[PDB]
């Protein structure tokens, strides 16, 4: 049948793609073939247009199978080709060995991290739930799609999926549809040496939805009657149990080599003869499944078409949302918004960091209809919920509604990084945010590194950033964790020191486009700072106090940043007259032009960098460095920080011994260099 | 009763702590005295000796609940007393905010991270079952301890406890009793906004036995009862839920208010007159709950004295396990071990540092028995089992048996670590590791910089360093993960060049009793060097090329040392001189002398770092840094090489420029600094 040969087409491509690169997984994309072209021919999609914002959504969260997800594009005539299959893993390539959402033309997520895309998933889902309860009406079904997800035994091993599929479960999300590649075999072999648990048993005591297909090598029937199935349950995501044999047709079928290695030359041929293909060509693509894959795509676009009518009859009938909606789509903020944001002087009262983040966001949430978030369980302690909102949650639990602002994540951080970078790719300007204590953000790095690899805007809201929590201890008080993130490449990680430098920190987050933030904010109070603004604060780094005839320059963030003000005061009376730099974010700074941030960091000045926490990274700013390089202490946290002599005094006296190590030395900027 | 006493003890002791510091947790201790009376009561140990090897270990996973464990280790005269309590929280106490293994008598390891004590109880019950499977013989039960781990809602949301709990289930390991503090509260309120699921349901499809005890907060009979229950499952790790009411006896019971913050005053005098205390006495003890404890203590001593007889009879009956099991007891390895570690000279064979590793595994495995160890699903690409081992697991699955070396972690990178911290933690001078691809250590961030705070010597054998894995592509390649863990306080990150630098890091890992390692291994072939030695490489840092003459020394790191090497030949054409040092752990050379690490990096001389990863850190060794700060590339890995410059001529231009950057400089080792 055409179905078959289509099929078919897909197992090989794959295969030929993994044979021209000598290198790629051609196990799993030969299992998940009949699957692929089932769930395929159920979505809805244009391949002209990625962005629909009504579109299903497919994500392979088993990345490593990526020459079946390309396979299916090609097919299908999205903006990939045969000519790219041939360079699959080749540098530069449209097609890397793992998918990636910035180069690859309907990748919706970056995955390849096991655990990764099933979360991106859930995340998918919740905003495509928030979005339809936010913008639906009668007569007017805006957002009605689908997130189907591609999962296999590793992901399922990994604990981020566990808390996933958990909340999503909680959260009764009916759109998404997942399958399993039941297949017993990963890279140490059988599942039987280290998965043995009753999977389906776990996912029915998350409150998912069960579905099996037994022969899910050749049964498309039953695959697709599956989402038949589970479209019906409109209040509990499913897991579809696809029982495949990995690498399907392969004399080593059903074996781990099969699993990430390339097959053997005359094990394609005799696949090729199998299946009716000549086994002397590759790529082939019979005219008969373009014919077919082209008149689902035509349908499709035809239901695209009659969308953008709905759309255009959306914005007669609810002229304020259709704008709203509409600005959304152009990826635009309301304008003005940020006139929002809250403003300080030197007169008002010290705040914690943590607690001018709750005001930001009180006066923002009711501004920026598309800013959602929620907390790892942190939420009186983060301070991330507005008053006034209501919880997203499924209105059958009487604990929410789908149209709710705030989402309850539990104790699962790497799942809300996950969760958020998938609300960030559903799309719709969705600007969302995650709280949690800023040593915990750890739990979440393999997420969070792809933020940044796929170029989300999403925002962590950090507090609870150093010594300065006291008691809970060093299990509790970060060290290495901004050096960390610093040096993941396109991470902003603000330290804001006070009210403005906090508001400049959420305008920079919220304006985003491209690149996730880190919000590193305090437990304890800091003061409103003399030269403080959101202007200067949003050049990432600036000039806070200038001192024409300076012996030193001292760069810090964050709460050492009044500590830095406070030592200047010291110096003073020891004859030393110093300037002080506030660099509430180094991403920022360093994208200011040379001329702005030698302005700040000038030739012929020795310069000390000021912050609690690692020295790493600070050699670009500075020429010494006092920082904390060993764990904390549980005490209270002003004993803490006399322990570890951040004090006026102890800054102070570092800063006399740097102005006199530099005595009779010619000294350049720091953000000089060779090369 | 005094039984009664002892529980109304227990309670009053942890509020007042918390009360005394006006800080900390007071509800789940509360809520958990019953059950913690209940089961020191059926614990074997010593409070004078907390390392005899067979007693039942006890971790409190939900760590915030310190209060009851502090509580139990003075009520026991553990070296621990009432005024330590009063300190509560204070700094430089013995009481911390968390629990600390380090600092805390009777701590088996360091929790406060919601999931980690339960995985590390995993690894305890993990090391209990391999070493009862070396040891014991009929008529000497050398090691059959229990593991018991109290755990929380927080803890059962945290993927890694997922992770670990379908590996213990697998595993078989019945010694394991974990106790659900399930009191339907956690920070954000009730478990209904975000923990729905049926956790029962779960722990049987991991294939955990359950024992229910309905009334945990009066029926310590029932605790009893359902410790002797979880005993006779011999082949079932054993979850008991205990339905406690938190806060139980305050005014706020049950609310999240007395989760995380001190009682009020008036609270906390009812709680002493409804349970008989004088409410105007704090940190009270009667003598009877003492006597009563001091019973139990007197018969665990009894238990361990005759435990020493026994082994002395195990000496004369199996000498040679006898005096293995004493080595080991008194934490020394076996005598010369390391003249197993293979050396190489600059004629043998280029070899990745992956297989190194392997061959240096297959060498020592058989020579030092503590060493056993695993990959999370990455056996034959992390190289790490030893041909002629044989797995651990349970013999009744007919794959291994307990008696085995070798562990199939599966994808589960986190709770591998923790697993780890657990194995190292149970004692016997274990010596354990875990495979993985470099990047992935990050999915155990949570665990690692637990390893650290904990010194614990466990090993990361972290292979596919860089972009030198090629075609998996920047999903997969490191960019950031050195410098987080090396900017982690304690923790050795070996990147070996070769195969003497290989031998080094391993001598260094196995022999480490307080430092972890990760040994960053590559997937390329690396030539073996001229210069390199297990003595020289030992030191950390050395120097591999000596010029007397340089223009510029060129310090570098695994597969980067070739290329400086490589650059060094190129330089000398353009009339440059260059030496060369190599720096395969930044950790271990910072601990040499000053004037070691002089003679490495001196004055005088210009200092270039080379490493194909982030240059964070760098500047302690080097004027001048070429690394990698953006993310990688699928593709063939020399032509990723090529395209960011990393090639002997791309060095060799960056040398040249940084000579002429410092020309008329007068230049000072790196090492040198202002305080
Ligand atoms: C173990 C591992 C894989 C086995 C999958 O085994 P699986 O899901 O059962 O896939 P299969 O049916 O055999 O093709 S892929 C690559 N990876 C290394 C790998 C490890 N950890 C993380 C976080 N991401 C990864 N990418
Ligand atoms: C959420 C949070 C807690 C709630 C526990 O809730 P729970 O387990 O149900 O405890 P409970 O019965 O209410 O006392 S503690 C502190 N913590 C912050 C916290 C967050 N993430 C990690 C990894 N470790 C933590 N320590
Ligand atoms: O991490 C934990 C305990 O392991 C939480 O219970 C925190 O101790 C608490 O949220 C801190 O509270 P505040 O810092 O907001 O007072
Ligand atoms: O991470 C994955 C895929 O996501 C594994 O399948 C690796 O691709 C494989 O283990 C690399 O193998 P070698 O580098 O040992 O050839
Ligand atoms: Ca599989
Ligand atoms: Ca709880």
């Amino acid at each position: 049948s055409v179905d078959q040969k289509a099929i078919s087409t897909i197992r090989l491509l794959a295969v030929d793609a993994v044979a021209a690169a000598n290198s790629g997984h051609p196990g799993a994309p030969l299992g998940l073939a009949p699957a692929a072209h089932a769930v395929f021919k159920k979505m809805r999609f244009n391949p002209k247009d990625t962005k629909w914002i009504n579109r299903d959504r497919f994500v392979l969260s088993n990345g490593h199978a990526c020459a079946l997800l390309y396979s299916m594009l090609v097919l299908y005539g999205y903006d990939l080709t045969v000519e790219d299959l041939k360079k699959f893993r080749q540098l530069g390539s449209k097609t890397p060995g793992h998918p990636e959402n910035t180069d690859v033309p309907g990748a919706e997520v970056t995955t390849g991290p096991l655990g990764q895309g099933i979360c991106n998933g859930v995340g998918i889902a919740l905003a495509q739930a928030q979005f339809a309860a936010t913008y639906n009406k009668p007569d007017f079904p805006i957002s009605d799609s689908y997130t189907y997800v591609f999962l296999g035994d590793g992901c399922l091993m990994e604990g981020v999926s566990s808390e996933a599929s958990s909340l999503a479960g909680h959260l009764q999300l009916g759109n998404l549809i997942a399958f399993w590649d039941d297949n017993k075999i990963s890279i140490d072999g059988s599942t039987e040496v280290a998965f043995t648990e009753d999977v389906i048993a776990r996912y029915k005591s998350y409150g998912w939805h069960i579905v099996e297909v037994s022969d899910a090598d050749t049964d498309i029937t039953a695959i697709a009657a599956a989402i038949d199935e589970a479209k019906k349950v409109t209040n509990k995501p499913t897991l579809v149990r696809l029982t495949t044999t990995i690498g399907f047709g392969s004399l080593a079928q059903g074996t781990h080599g099969v699993h990430g290695a390339p097959l053997k030359a005359d094990d394609i041929k005799q696949l090729k003869t199998k299946w009716g293909f000549n086994p002397e060509e590759s790529f082939a693509v019979p005219a008969e499944v373009t014919a077919s894959y082209n008149e689902h795509v035509a349908e499709n676009q035809k239901i695209q078409q009659q969308w953008n009518e709905l759309f255009a009859a959306y914005k007669q009938k609810y002229p304020e949302l259709g704008a709203e909606l509409q600005r959304r789509l152009d990826g635009k903020l309301p304008e003005n918004w940020d006139k929002a944001l809250p403003v300080y002087t030197p007169a008002d009262a010290a705040v914690a960091t943590r607690k001018l983040s709750e005001i930001v966001l009180s006066k923002i949430i009711p501004e920026v209809p598309e800013i959602i978030g929620g907390s790892a369980d942190l939420t009186p302690s983060n301070l991330t919920k507005a008053k006034g909102t209501v919880d997203f949650q499924p209105a059958a639990t009487g604990l929410g509604d789908y149209s709710g602002r705030y989402i309850r994540y539990g104790v699962r951080e790497h799942a809300m990084g996950a969760i958020m970078n998938g609300i960030a790719a559903f799309g719709a300007n969705y600007k969302n945010y995650g709280g949690t204590f800023l040593n915990f953000v750890s739990y979440a790095a393999g997420a969070v590194r792809l933020s940044a690899l796929s170029e989300f805007p999403i925002t962590w809201v950090a507090t609870h950033d150093s010594i300065g929590l006291g008691e809970d201890g060093p299990t509790h008080q970060p060290i290495e964790t901004l050096a960390h993130f610093r040096a993941t490449p396109n991470i902003s990680v603000w330290r804001p020191a006070d009210g403005n430098e906090t508001s400049a920190a959420y305008k920079s987050a919220i304006e985003s486009t491209h690149t996730p933030h880190i919000l590193a904010l305090t437990r304890q109070n800091l003061p409103q700072l003399e030269g403080s603004s959101i202007e200067k604060a949003s050049k990432g780094g600036y000039t806070l106090v200038q001192q024409d005839k300076a012996d030193i320059i001292i760069v810090a963030t964050g709460s050492e940043v009044s500590l830095a003000v406070d030592a200047l005061k010291v110096l003073e009376g020891q004859g030393i007259k110093a300037g002080v730099v506030s660099l509430p974010d180094q991403l920022t700074f360093d994208k200011q032009s040379e001329e702005y941030k030698l302005s700040v960091l000038p030739d012929g000045v020795p310069i000390l960098s000021v912050e609690v926490m690692s020295t790493f990274g600070w050699s670009k700013y500075s020429h010494q460095q006092f920082g904390l390089n060993r764990f904390g202490a549980s005490g209270k946290a002003p004993e803490i920080f006399k322990l570890f002599e951040f004090t006026p005094e102890g800054v102070a006296e570092r800063a006399a011994k740097t102005v006199a190590f530099y005595k009779g030395k010619d000294v350049v900027s720091p953000l000089r260099s060779a090369f």
